[PDB]
């Protein structure tokens, strides 16, 4: 037995993405616990210079709304969808006290969240951003961590948002491409090595008529890793 990595898809945004669906994926933000109305996936992405720019409008509402992109994930060549993987999304993100924004990078199975990596700045009076990781969906969701990122260290700029699975260990990272190191949270989740995945969604909402943060998405890929072969 030997092993290799198997890339399922790669979006570089040099051209309009193919093999994806717009505004029809799965979101994780538990609006029903926050006094908000249902999350909305709407609007376009603009592409320039190998970068996707999600578009939102300042429209007064009680919900998060922005564009999403989704795709399907087949089993690896060894016939497993419960195996190890890495899901990597490069972003450039910046904020300011008056700005509000959120992104989710989600892995799903049969229409439900399995893992959700979020970054958000949810107040128009503070420039604090928060990195969170959630496992499971809806009433079963468990927010594994809520990390208030110190702004002196987590400056505006380039990051790799990563979800990795290594058996029962689920890791979320926010790698600081510009300055080194970054955010890292790993949890050993009971039975997670038996839980499959079959899809992904990336969602980039703003809230109501609040001014948006600066966000762009430069690369996306998912790979099955440590895939047995003979
Ligand atoms: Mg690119
Ligand atoms: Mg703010």
């Amino acid at each position: 037995v030997k092993q290799k990595s198997e890339r399922v898809y790669h979006l570089d945004f040099n051209q309009t993405p193919t093999g994806v669906t717009l505004n029809n994926g799965v979101t994780a933000f538990p609006y029903y616990e926050h006094g908000n109305d249902a999350n909305v996936q709407s609007g376009p992405f603009g592409y320039a210079n190998g970068i996707a720019y999600p578009s939102t409008e300042r429209t007064a509402s009680n919900y998060w709304n922005g564009p999403s992109m989704s795709g399907t994930i087949p089993k690896n060549s060894n016939g497993s969808n419960t195996a190890n993987f890495q899901f990597v999304n490069r972003v450039n993100v910046g904020t300011n006290a008056a700005e509000v924004g959120r992104f989710e990078f989600n892995l799903t199975y049969q229409g439900k969240i399995v893992a959700s990596l979020a970054l958000f700045d949810d107040s128009a009076s503070n420039d604090q951003w928060v990195f969170s990781g959630t496992v499971y969906d809806g009433s079963q969701a468990q927010m594994l961590f809520f990390d208030l990122l110190p702004r002196n260290y987590y400056r505006d700029g380039n990051y790799n948002a990563v979800i990795t699975k290594m058996g029962d260990q689920l890791t979320f990272r926010l790698d600081r491409i510009d300055l080194g190191d970054g955010g890292i949270e790993t949890r050993t989740v009971s039975g997670f090595s038996s839980v499959p995945i079959d899809g992904w969604t990336a969602w980039f909402p703003g809230f109501s008529d609040q001014r948006g943060w600066s966000i762009n998405w430069q690369d996306s890929y998912f790979e099955w890793i440590n895939v047995d072969y003979w």
